[PDB]
């Protein structure tokens, strides 16, 4: 219901430093190059306490469905198996992924008519902006 403001279909309109963020995370060259090209839609829906986030692109389609604060297993777009927890803190969806002893955090926030996705690995940050389809 505050989560309401995220629901919808959001198309990528800009990206900054995503290749460097992916490098830091450990994504391989072929997947960086092809994923980097893509123009994914991020589709967010809610049904009760279950939130679903889908990403659809020419590269890969991904889907997670989860309850806030309850850890789950995820397969990332670059085919890594991680343990994820998503919480809603001060209005921002905060997605933490843990794998192989590492961690990254992906934040989704509403800013004006945009959905802004900030990805952080160590000190490398990427910002991706999406707008309503
Ligand atoms: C490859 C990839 C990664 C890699 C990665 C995953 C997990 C942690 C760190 C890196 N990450 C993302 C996030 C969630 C982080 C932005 C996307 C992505 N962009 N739009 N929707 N999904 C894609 C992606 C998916 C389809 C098409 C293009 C890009």
């Amino acid at each position: 219901h505050m989560c309401d403001a995220f629901v919808g279909t959001w198309k990528l309109v800009s990206s900054e430093n995503f290749d460097d963020y992916m490098k830091e995370v450990g994504v391989g060259f072929a997947t960086r190059k092809v994923a980097g090209m893509a123009k994914p839609n991020m589709i967010i829906s809610v049904n009760g306490d279950v939130i679903t986030i889908k990403s659809e692109s020419t590269f890969k389609n991904t889907e997670i469905s989860f309850i806030l604060g309850q850890e789950f297993d995820e397969v990332t777009a670059d085919d890594r198996k991680v343990k994820s927890t998503i919480t809603l803190d001060g209005g921002v969806l905060v997605h933490v992924q843990k794998w192989d002893g590492k961690s990254t955090t992906i934040k989704r926030k509403r800013e004006d008519d945009k959905l802004v996705v900030e990805c952080v690995m160590k000190g490398v940050t990427s910002t991706r902006v999406y707008e309503r389809a």
